[PDB]
């Protein structure tokens, strides 16, 4: 009511506590944060989007997130939108992106996990589900997210791109598809390697601002930005990071319950008690999260240094929390089950 207003003061900040805004948004945080973001950037008045169309689309979209799914619910999407919005404001990117590219980035973030069933691509592939058979086992969920994101523009009072030029809409579409498909975890290595290649040949003005003359460079940054935002959990204050960890473990273990229930024998998951939560977060940072953010900190040198420090501290905290009292860890002592990182990896 009025507590929402105070929390939305941290809008342009990394330290925004999205869990608090969830409680004061009447369990509707994505529409809430998206309305906030779009006003702070004057996007509604720029692209001729009325309150009616926007709210209606966001309400429709947010409702297509699963509220019973532990991690991949609308709050995660709210979190990714807000984080993306911060990253767009990064000094090294000031005046670089056009309004259509800004619109594309935040919108992509909003839809990037819509209609997520709380199971991995591989689970859908192993079960011979409709979605796997439609998308040819190829970025199954990420394709679906985009499909749903754009189909919902067709519902009543939902076309927020109504008043865009045929050209602008085509360009927006191309960018959005590109950014969201980039969120495929099996494409992480491929994407990081090219980002490194882009840093190795970076061009800047004397003030520090990056120079990205043509679309190919501009789109590559946005890909990695939304991808960083998606993988930003470990870079947040440990007050939030631990909540996200709790949530992802609940969803992942719930997938493990499904697999047993259905008697799947393709690479079985180790059940909740035998898993090593803390070492997994460490491996997660070491092999995936830190390499990507380190490369990002290079690109926006040195705007993301504070973010990078926070990450390193969080890594050392989870490392210190690894109990040596069962050695080796239980998941390594079972030749049948697979540990958290083992099952997730192999990308
Ligand atoms: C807070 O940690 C996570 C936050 C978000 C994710 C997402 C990333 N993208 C996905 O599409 N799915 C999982 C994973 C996280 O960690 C888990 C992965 C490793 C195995 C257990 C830990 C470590
Ligand atoms: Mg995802
Ligand atoms: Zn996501």
């Amino acid at each position: 009511e009025d507590h929402l207003a105070k929390e939305l003061e941290d809008l342009n900040k990394w330290g925004l506590n999205i869990f608090n805004v969830a409680g004061y948004s009447h369990n509707r945080p994505l529409t809430c944060i998206m309305y906030a973001i779009f006003q702070e950037r004057d996007l509604l008045k720029t692209f001729r989007i009325s309150s009616d169309t926007f709210i209606t689309y966001m309400m429709t979209l947010e409702d297509h997130y699963h509220s019973d799914v532990a991690y991949h619910n609308s709050l995660h999407a709210a979190d990714v939108a807000q984080s993306t919005h911060v990253l767009l404001s990064t000094p090294a990117l000031d005046a670089v992106f056009t309004d259509l590219e800004i619109l594309a980035a935040i919108f992509a973030a909003a839809i990037h996990d819509v209609d997520h069933p709380g199971v991995s691509n591989q689970f859908l592939i192993n079960t011979n589900s409709e979605l796997a058979l439609m998308y040819n086992d190829e970025s199954v969920l990420e394709n679906h997210h985009l499909a749903v994101g754009f189909k919902l523009l067709q519902e009543e009072h939902c076309d927020i791109f109504m008043n865009l030029t045929k050209k602008q809409r085509q360009t927006l579409r191309k960018m959005v598809i590109d950014m969201v498909l980039a969120t495929d975890m099996s494409k992480h290595m491929s994407l990081l390697a090219d980002l490194k290649t882009m840093v190795e040949t970076k061009k800047v003005t004397s003030s520090g601002v990056l120079l990205l003359d043509n679309y190919t460079d501009r789109i590559q940054v946005l890909r990695n930005m939304v991808h960083c935002a998606d993988l930003s959990n470990p870079t947040k204050s440990l007050e939030l990071y631990r909540q996200w960890t709790d949530r992802i473990m609940e969803e992942f273990f719930q997938q493990g319950d499904k697999e047993r229930e259905r008697g799947m024998e393709i690479s079985p998951m180790c059940d909740k008690h035998t898993a090593s939560v803390e070492k997994s977060q460490v491996g997660f940072i070491d092999y995936i999260v830190h390499p990507l953010w380190e490369t990002w900190a290079d690109l926006v040198q040195p705007d993301a240094q504070d973010i990078l420090d926070t990450l390193e501290d969080n890594r050392n905290w989870y490392q210190s929390m690894i109990p040596q009292s069962p050695s080796p860890p239980l998941d390594e002592q079972n030749r049948d089950c697979q540990g958290l990182m083992e099952k997730f990896q192999f990308e």
